[PDB]
């Protein structure tokens, strides 16, 4: 099926689906930039860094695929905003679960600021592959 992207704002750093493409540009210093159109307004993000294919969900029964130094797309929520930034996992504890929910818990380090929050399979996705 199809290729789906996600784009990286500058504004929060957080990952938003695009919907379309618009255009590009070239910096001067030599950087390839894409004008990106969201899911749900309009910016533009460095291809190269700011530009890469959707991240997938995990189904219960695939969180024995997800493993520690992994890079997922975390669901992170605070007091107002809610934001899907990138996190690597440091730590798992395993739990007793069917294919119907994931009760394993990941200990994951957001990329920006190196904070650290337990999370469960419903709030991450993983890169493919
Ligand atoms: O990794 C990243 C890579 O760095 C990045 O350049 C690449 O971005 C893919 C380029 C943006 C896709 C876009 C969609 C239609 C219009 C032109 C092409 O994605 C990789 C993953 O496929
Ligand atoms: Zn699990």
């Amino acid at each position: 099926a199809d290729l789906a992207f996600e784009a990286k704002s500058a504004r929060d750093y957080a990952w938003y689906d695009v919907s379309s493409f618009l255009t590009y540009r070239v910096l001067r210093t030599g950087e390839l930039e894409v004008r990106v159109r969201f899911s749900g307004h309009d910016e533009w993000v460095n291809v190269k860094t700011s530009v890469r294919e959707r991240s997938i969900p995990v189904e219960p029964s695939e969180c024995g695929r997800v493993n520690v130094g992994d890079l997922l797309l975390c669901f992170q929520e605070r007091e107002d905003q809610a934001l899907y930034c990138d996190g690597h996992v440091l730590n798992i504890k395993r739990g007793i679960h069917d294919h119907a929910r994931c009760n394993c818990v990941f200990l994951v380090r957001y990329e920006l600021d190196n904070t650290e929050e337990s999370l469960g399979l419903e709030r991450i996705c993983r890169r493919p592959e």
